[PDB]
């Protein structure tokens, strides 16, 4: 229970979030100021996750007992305290992923769903006009996905590289492995991955150098899949204004694929003996 | 039954011994050139593996059944058919290492044999005047050891720097697994160790792009222990020779287990895909 903060932050930067709640908590911020940063950095996180929930209102708060309780919809899905694995099955039946990873919930609810693939000039009709509007996922530039809606004011491109957790993971532990130069440490993983795989043989040296059972990784369940651009007013009608956001939103997650990837890595070194 | 050679050939491999027991049948040569080739590639590997037997005698023999059979002092050790790991089994028995990985018999035996600290002026007198000698192990540059015999008209110099075959193994498969980059195949090799291990997911993927394999890695069992240098005749009692056959014997340690890891190496990467 002392570790729920931290555990949270760290879940937040599985996203590449900074939600600093052990911070603030420490620095004895107010419980209202606490509650509003849990839920502004599970929204952002929710943006970089591609768990496809754009439609479900997300939000976290403080319970008394020290726990942090995580909300879908104004209802109670997961505490912290409960484990990430478990927080990713709460969400696992809201979800419907496709074959290539992507949702296939709209983000609206109400309004009309273009094809993903249309003519940027009809494409612009839709985005020019006052209305609401969506579009289905596509291609798009640097093998990656795209689409975009709008919800009154605001025009919100979506751009996504899927990736599991799982093979996100073994990128960040092979990263660790193979720049190992201790000889008598890389035999130790060679024999310990004849029981236990590379993977394994890495986390199992963690917690034995660590002399604990380290904190879990909830890399093991989330990771950076996808990046919302936003805009506003004038821009959020402008065909142009669209299409730069693209390319600003497909470089923003390449960033954060890129950093956050590098700092599993690194987490990865903790409790190795080395040497 | 069949490529009993081919093996015998492999296994001389890890000693960097060149023989060719495969042309040599090829070209259709008789039981006695043959028998000449093999002790005399065996002899040389026994010089390398640092088995510490140098006090017997070593023979290779074609047998009746097309099999190639390995005897020390007359008494026959193992067969190759039988596979390089027997072939260390029955040498085990005959061993004696130190706490060093040093042997601990004599090369002569019935020689006195002289402390390794000789100071060299001593040593001096013992080549150049008169008969066969012994010195025991001392420490030389680069973490190596270093004696030196003289038995009849041959003079002996011996650098090692001992080391598991199976230490060995781990460090050149480590090389190779820490020079990939593909994500797929790293995903690959990290998915199939999960029940075969490091080593064999990679020589799993080696059967794979290899469609056949190298013998049992005959380099789970031997490896580059050491150099021996020889002197004859006049040269066997100058003592500015063995000096230089000192070095000589030194570099070649380098030479020949820079020149075997490659290899290892190399048939490690010898069914993989880096494309």
């Amino acid at each position: 229970t002392d570790g729920i903060y931290a555990a949270f932050d760290t879940l937040m930067s599985t996203a590449g979030v900074d939600s600093q709640i052990a911070a603030l908590a420490a620095s004895e911020a107010d419980a209202g100021t606490l509650d509003a940063a849990l839920t502004q950095s599970l929204q952002e996180a929710q943006g970089r996750w591609g768990l496809g929930l754009h439609h479900l209102r997300h939000e976290a708060r403080l319970t008394d007992d020290g726990d942090i309780e995580i909300l879908t919809d104004g209802r109670p899905s997961a505490r912290v305290s409960e484990g990430f694995g478990a927080l990713a099955q709460a969400y696992a039946p809201m979800q419907a992923l496709d074959e290539r990873g992507l949702s296939q919930w709209a983000a609206l609810g109400e309004g009309y769903r273009a094809p993903g693939d249309l003519p940027l000039a009809q494409l612009k009709v839709l985005i020019e006009h006052r209305r609401d509007f969506e579009t289905d996922w596509s291609a798009g530039r640097g093998e990656t996905f795209q689409r975009v809606w709008r919800k009154g004011d605001t025009l919100f491109v979506e751009v996504a590289r899927p990736a599991s957790a799982e093979a996100a993971l073994s990128d960040a532990a092979w990263d660790v492995i193979a720049s190992i130069k201790d000889r008598a440490f890389q035999r130790e993983l060679m024999r310990r991955s004849e029981k236990d795989g590379m993977l394994g043989a890495l986390l199992g040296a963690r917690h034995a150098g660590a002399k604990a059972n380290l904190a879990q990784l909830p890399e093991a369940h989330f990771t950076v899949q996808a990046f919302v651009q936003t805009l506003s007013g004038a821009a959020a009608r402008n065909a142009e204004e669209y299409r730069a956001a693209l390319k600003t939103a497909a470089a923003a997650l390449e960033e954060y694929q890129g950093v956050t990837t590098r700092q599993l890595s690194e987490v990865l070194r903790h409790g190795l003996r080395e040497s």
